[PDB]
């Protein structure tokens, strides 16, 4: 296939899993059980970019929802949001740069870097029921690791 993708679910380091708040935002909280299936699924894709044995660049779609993360400049500071796009020509190998992250692995986690906004991590609070951001600090006092499950697609 054209460009490919493998579908996954993902946690932060503290176990909370990842739900969709609104129509646009996305939020971390531990859940358990039947909760679940509340959780996002995630439609990782491998474009192109500038690319390494241990940095691999790729955008976050919702499966089968013309949903991706995306990374802009919101009140001059760097920002996360879930962006629409035309449902026809998504996904595909050369995604605009605001859509790009590039996947690191580190110990047996994995880090979430903008491509747009060097040094600037997807991350998640301490706190319950909070808001998935764009963060500039790592290893401080926001997570910025997650671990990834696959999913029978």
């Amino acid at each position: 296939a054209p460009v490919r993708s493998l579908n996954c679910t993902l946690r932060d380091s503290q176990q909370k899993s990842l739900v969709m708040s609104g129509p646009y935002e996305l939020k971390a909280l531990h859940l358990q059980g039947q909760d679940m299936e509340q959780q996002v699924v995630w439609s990782m894709s491998f474009v192109q970019g500038e690319e390494s044995n241990d940095k691999i660049p790729v955008a976050l779609g919702l499966k089968e929802k013309n949903l991706y993360l995306s990374c802009v400049l919101k009140d001059d500071k760097p920002t996360l949001q879930l962006e629409s796009v035309d449902p026809k020509n998504y996904p595909k190998k050369k995604m605009e740069k605001r859509f790009v992250f590039n996947k690191i692995e580190i110990n047996n986690k994995l880090e979430f870097e903008s491509a747009q906004f060097p040094n600037w991590y997807i991350s998640t609070s301490q706190a319950e029921n909070m808001p998935v951001f764009l963060g500039g600090t790592k290893g401080g006092q926001d997570i910025t690791d997650f671990t990834m499950q696959f999913v029978s697609s």
